[PDB]
């Protein structure tokens, strides 16, 4: 359809938001390519995907993998028009609890991660290709034990306004899409080890939602596609926020 | 291509710029779409181009009987609403120690009042799972010489949103946001001046603070608001979407 | 003795925040003046006030009434260094029950009076003086029942961003005191005219307070005092959030 | 002496706005604390604030030299009332010219730093307290070439939002200060080594402000001060930016 001979990238795309993306744009005809770093989610996902999804097992951490990955879209593909840089989680501590090691990763996969999967992908992105990074709703506001994901995700929204201009010559556009609580494996994981206490922690978060609901990772989904397409011609730097209204209120 | 099929939307000050174009996106989806204006004879040659079942009413969103006259027409031709864009808007500058109670009036009844009333008077005909738009500005969040009241207004439509995520949780129906940078539209124009150079310099220079370095086409605007009018839009509730190449996102 | 040899007005003065933000600007040396529409209690604030606190008894939203008071000020005085639009109140109605009264009078008041309060006090102003708006956190946030009053608190603050270039010339500075949850005579007055549910509603409304309680209006007033003194020279447009963390998370 | 009776600790104090926060903050009785990497300046700092503040060669990002740092506020002084993480700076890379080491310099410095200096000075900080942490406009804003300083920044202010929750047990209040333009040695640097390069970057920056020129390094540090105070004990989470109207307007 509207993403039809479009080449997409979605780091991280092998579960929870990054795989209903790849779904979503590939129902659009677009070309996607994913990444994961274990090989038998990956497999799955491009088994589950069908329809020309390709798979590429990467680390968006690992410079050389980030490398590697680039040159198979340079290899096979030989562009690059929608990147959504996916792959990012979440771990809780306290302040007074914060390791080195809790803030390293957070930061290195939620921040660096992103700044070099961009740099990286520039040469492939044609004028008019579109950038999507993924923030959060917690980027923009405080719980307890989250201060380290809320300041990378706080960090990723800042990347796009400078981009917008560090871009402009090059016209490629760059949005974030800043998710609410979604239904997904790594949500559940912050709950626990338990399935009670999974359980009853996406049922405390989905109270916080106005709505009263956690979204599905395909809402999420419909808002990389809208700025994956051409329709987002005029939106740049801008960050939609698809929470049910929670940080809206 | 059939998106918004089967879907009622009302936009309010369809006959030009951003509206109109909005109303052609909607109706390009499958939407029966009705549009308001003010002058007859606009929302005449409004209602032809875009034919596909459009309907026109003529009325004013700050006449408080027009918007009754406008919904009981809705009422009876269509019997519902599921998509509302509060459109009808417009912009005036006056700077600080030349701001009449004229200028302040209109700009807030139409910008501000107008959407409330426009908003409350469509919520009977909308079911569960409705969308509404309002429209706001970059410039709500911003500062102009000279456009302090417009501004203000423009604050005044995105607040409205946040709570009135929480009043229509029960009815169902979800509120949010565009706002428009610079979009080419008769009102932006004629805001450079009178005269037709006055225009251009105006439309030049406005795009020179762009980052992306022009003006929207009014259909780019439109694409934001149908993309909140389709069920894509789901998880968004009193989000504002900017679409401003980035001016007020720098 | 910050402000000693300022003077202040300070609309709504009578009562609440603008009664303590009186008290306070005259206690770092200001020539306060005082307004409130009802005759008995701008008496009886001038009387505790004292210290050189001058009350005139004016309706923010009469413009006749606007011209009064301000040529009592170049009559008295002779000039306005600080200007802080305290007159203000808020009224409940949820969407499908707000009447055009209630839009009417929340705006008059809350928006429209404050553009009239200061665009009328700009002639007594010299270069460097501190304009200081009465904003909210509602202004930022969504509240059930509470969107006029929110949406005019959004007007406010947005007001101060153009007025800084409107007044460069002028040289005069315009921020924005959005307070939090504070006890006031009118805030309680929301809580109902029963005692026993002013006391459930204002220990509710300390609930929704990270820190817990609400705010003193002594606390609002050192922001005003804040604002107003030379410290805030650098401070232009910008809104000064005490909300003692609500909004802030 | 607002401050008098109070152990105020400003890393970076040796120049700048930490160095005039640390003559602002002792002008108002504090005990003060500051921190430098060079001996040298570390030196004449101390000198010239004379007043009793006190001296330390540390390296903020040094997790050892914290240590120390601290160890002698606990032996010297034994508390700690006020913590402003001034020391951090901008260095400029457009993307496509991004190392991976000035990305981590930055972000070391500017976030990394600043967490464990917060969480190391927490056991000597008694309820009441306030910390104060630097951000900038440039966290919020987007300018060519400064999108990982401004992601670090933004950063920043995401912090404390989390920490309003994390530390309300404690009674520790947090803040962020955000500078726009301000005449400092960092930000002439920024110019580079050329004398009138550095002359012609400043004139222009103050060509950005609204009000048109840069804020004396003294006029952010009349912010800090007013957070360190009890002035702002209802103020937790809160921005407070002081550029001129730049990023407001
Ligand atoms: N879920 C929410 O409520 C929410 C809210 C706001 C923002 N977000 C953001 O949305 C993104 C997706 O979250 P999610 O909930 O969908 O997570 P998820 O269910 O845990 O899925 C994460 C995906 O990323 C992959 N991945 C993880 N680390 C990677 C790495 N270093 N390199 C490459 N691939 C990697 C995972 O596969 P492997 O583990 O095999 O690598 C998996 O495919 C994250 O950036 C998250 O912070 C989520
Ligand atoms: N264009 C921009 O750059 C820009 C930027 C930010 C926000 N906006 C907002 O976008 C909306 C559209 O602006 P625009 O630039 O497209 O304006 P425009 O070109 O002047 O079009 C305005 C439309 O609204 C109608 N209208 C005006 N007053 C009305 C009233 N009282 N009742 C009913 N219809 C009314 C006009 O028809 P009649 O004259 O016949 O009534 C016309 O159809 C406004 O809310 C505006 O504030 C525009
Ligand atoms: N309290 C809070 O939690 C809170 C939070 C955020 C913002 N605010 C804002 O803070 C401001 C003060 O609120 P408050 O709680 O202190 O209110 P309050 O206790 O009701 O005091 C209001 C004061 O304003 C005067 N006043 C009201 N309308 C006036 C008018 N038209 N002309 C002249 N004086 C007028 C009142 O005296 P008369 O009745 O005698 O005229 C009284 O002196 C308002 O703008 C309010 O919206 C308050
Ligand atoms: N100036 C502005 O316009 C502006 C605007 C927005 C934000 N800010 C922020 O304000 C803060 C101060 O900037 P500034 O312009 O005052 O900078 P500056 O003039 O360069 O002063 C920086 C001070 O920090 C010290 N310092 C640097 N790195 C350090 C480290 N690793 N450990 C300990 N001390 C260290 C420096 O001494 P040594 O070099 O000897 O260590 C010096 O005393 C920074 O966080 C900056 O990002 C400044």
């Amino acid at each position: 359809k509207r993403l039809e001979g479009k080449v997409a990238l979605v780091t991280g795309g092998t579960s929870g938001i990054g795989l209903a993306t790849a779904k979503d744009l590939a129902a659009q005809g677009a070309r996607v390519i994913i990444t994961g770093r274990r090989q038998a989610e990956l497999d799955q996902a491009v088994a589950a995907l069908g329809q020309g999804v390709r798979g590429v097992r990467s680390d968006v951490t690992r410079s050389a993998d980030l490398d590697a990955l680039f040159e198979t879209i340079r290899a096979t593909e030989g562009r690059l028009d929608i990147l959504f840089t996916n792959a990012g989680g979440a771990s809780m501590a306290a302040l007074g609890e914060i390791s080195e090691q809790h803030f390293d990763d957070t930061f290195e996969r939620n921040v660096k991660a992103v700044v070099f999967t961009v740099q990286k992908a520039l040469p492939l992105m044609p004028q008019g290709a579109s950038i999507i990074l993924n923030g959060a709703i917690k980027g923009s506001t405080g719980t307890q034990a989250f201060s380290i994901y809320g300041a990378s995700k706080a960090a990723v929204r800042a990347l796009a306004r400078s981009w917008v201009l560090d871009l402009k010559e090059r016209g490629i556009r760059v949005n974030v899409v800043s998710p609410g609580s979604t239904r997904t494996i790594g949500l559940a994981e912050l709950g626990g080890d338990t399935q009670e206490g999974q359980d009853g922690t996406l049922a405390y978060l989905a109270s916080l939602v106005p709505i009263g609901r956690l979204a599905d990772p395909s809402e999420i989904a419909k808002v990389v596609s809208f700025l994956a397409s051409d329709d987002s011609s005029f939106i740049n730097g801008a960050e939609i926020t698809a929470d049910g209204g929670q940080a809206q209120v």
